């Protein structure tokens, strides 16, 4: 039931265009850097992963999930989710455009794993997934994730 | 059928014993070192993400999930289970003794989801839970990885 829990409106962002994958992974984690649930050195974590061993976290067409270790900055576990309507490249190859950003930040492994095994559910529903890459609003997003 | 692919008689073991947490590791991660799935340095990073911030990746308990980054050592998608009869001490609090150990390796996000959603499912069902807890010989665990 978790990720109707996680994903409230304050950390649910439509934004038309990102500058870069940088800017769309910033766009996420914000509200988790203002509300305490990570620390900045997160996000940190996570472009110098990207930078040094690549887009490894695009899961599959247009969809990423920005993470890094419980280690690397995480107080609570939490989820954001972002929609850029125009896409973003990450250079993910036929991975791109990237138009869905979910990132998860999670303190331990019982945690991680329950929150996983629901997103892989979410990644698994191509009608959600489609709602979702097509969404322009937080409440086409907070319509799809309330089954959830 | 992930599980009972990856979770063959080569990458199953069952011990009475270790000398502490960090020789539990060892011997969990061994076989995946052996032939070739993991570099012999992942198991240094999973010690060194312990000594950061502790045991986060025992799930519950009785039960281990130890793994670190594709960028500390991963080769390919790999698993290995261990039971350790008599018990380990992780200085998990009530989560301690541990006595089961499935050590997972992923190279990406995709194959990184679908294989915890896969143990999610396991550790979601207590009979097989208690089974592999009980478990006396490699025998006993692939009857349990036989429904996976």
């Amino acid at each position: 039931a978790m990720l109707k829990t996680l994903l409230t409106s304050d950390v649910i962002q439509v934004v038309s265009q990102a500058k870069d994958w940088r800017d769309a992974i910033a766009i996420s984690c914000q509200p988790l850097i203002d509300n305490g649930a990570v620390e900045a050195r997160y996000v940190e974590a996570i472009y110098r992963s990207h930078e040094a061993i690549g887009p490894y976290y695009v899961v599959g067409p247009g969809i990423a999930m920005p993470h890094a270790r419980p280690e690397d900055g995480v107080n609570r576990l939490s989820l954001a989710l972002t929609v850029i309507t125009e896409g973003v490249t990450f250079n993910a190859e036929g991975n791109d455009p990237v138009k869905l950003l979910i990132v998860l930040a999670a303190t331990d492994s019982n945690s991680h794993i329950e929150a996983i095994s629901q997103l892989a559910q979410l990644f698994d529903t191509a009608s959600d997934v489609q709602a979702l890459l097509n969404a322009k609003t937080p409440q086409d997003i907070l319509s799809v994730i309330a089954r959830y």
